[PDB]
């Protein structure tokens, strides 16, 4: 399951409270590659739930989060562990996304 997060307060609560790796898909409704990778992100979320929390944030609906985390193109995947950013992938390359999850959630 990919969790839809619709406000900064809940976003920050998830990041500061999670023990698992958190992977965030920052996307937009007008973004073409976002639509391509969305079903793949859903599959990953079903394959790796024990070790990873999967979140999606619509940058135009939660702009304060998009601004705070310095988003400049969509989709961008940010990876957090213990409240701190440990990696990021800009764009919708499926191979690199899966590998980055495997790297940070062995
Ligand atoms: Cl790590
Ligand atoms: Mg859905
Ligand atoms: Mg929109
Ligand atoms: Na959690
Ligand atoms: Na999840």
């Amino acid at each position: 399951m990919v969790i839809q997060v619709t406000n900064k307060e809940e976003f920050e609560a998830i990041l500061s409270e999670a023990d698992k790796l958190v992977v965030v898909d920052f996307f937009a409704t007008w973004c073409g590659p976002c639509k391509m990778i969305a079903p793949f992100f859903e599959e990953l979320s079903e394959e790796y739930p024990d070790k990873v929390v999967f979140i999606k944030v619509d940058v135009d609906e939660v702009p304060d989060v998009a601004a705070k985390y310095g988003i400049t193109s969509m989709p961008t995947f940010k990876f957090f562990k213990n409240g701190k950013k440990v990696d990021e992938l800009v764009g919708a390359n499926q191979e690199k996304l899966k590998q980055m999850i495997l790297k940070h959630a062995p």
